[PDB]
């Protein structure tokens, strides 16, 4: 099946692009870069882990913002090509207050704002950091939602060419693609 969106009633009138720019700015940058991963505060984590699973989750350094990437995900760590997220990305959940982890049976958000599901993205290991899955998720880590925006846009176009990243969540609901939280 094709892209499926969940949205808080708050954002009914908001556009997906406007939402993502404010989200990404609110989440900020955890500075997950060479020489800047010196402890556990900015790694995120995998479920089940240690470097592969059905979820990768990360919370903001600055705020209570967090995201959960869902799929069948893999991370090379120090192995060539190094520091590459690859695999199937099915979903991206954005919201507040990450709970849980590997030891409690999964990551969760207390307050989900928006989620994008059935993304159908799939990157092979050998593509390295140029893979779409890596760029999408690493962008969210870095306070840049661009790659994710582009991919959401393309998927929406394919459902109905009047739909885009610049559509309202309400508009997307009218087209069969999104649903507000009751």
């Amino acid at each position: 099946m094709s892209i499926s969106i969940s949205y808080s009633t708050t954002y009914s009138g908001w556009t997906v692009a406007d939402y993502l720019a404010d989200w990404s700015a609110y989440f900020g940058d955890v500075n997950h870069r060479p020489g800047q991963v010196v402890d556990g505060s900015n790694t995120g984590g995998f479920n089940p882990g240690p470097f592969d699973g059905s979820q990768y989750a990360l919370k903001s350094t600055a705020s209570d913002a967090a995201f959960i990437a869902g799929g069948d995900l893999h991370y090379t760590l120090f192995s060539n090509p190094s520091h590459t997220l690859w695999g199937k990305l099915d979903s991206i959940a954005l919201g507040d207050t990450l709970t849980g982890g590997a030891s409690s049976g999964g990551y969760a958000l207390d307050s989900q704002e928006v989620s994008f599901s059935n993304l159908g993205l799939d990157s092979p290991i050998a593509q390295g950091r140029d893979g779409t899955v890596h760029k999408v998720v690493y962008g969210l880590m870095s306070g840049d939602s661009s790659a994710l925006q582009g991919q959401i846009d393309a998927l929406l176009k394919a459902v109905d060419p009047s739909l885009s990243i610049n559509s309202t969540f309400d508009q997307l609901a009218a087209a069969g693609v999104a649903h507000a939280t009751p």
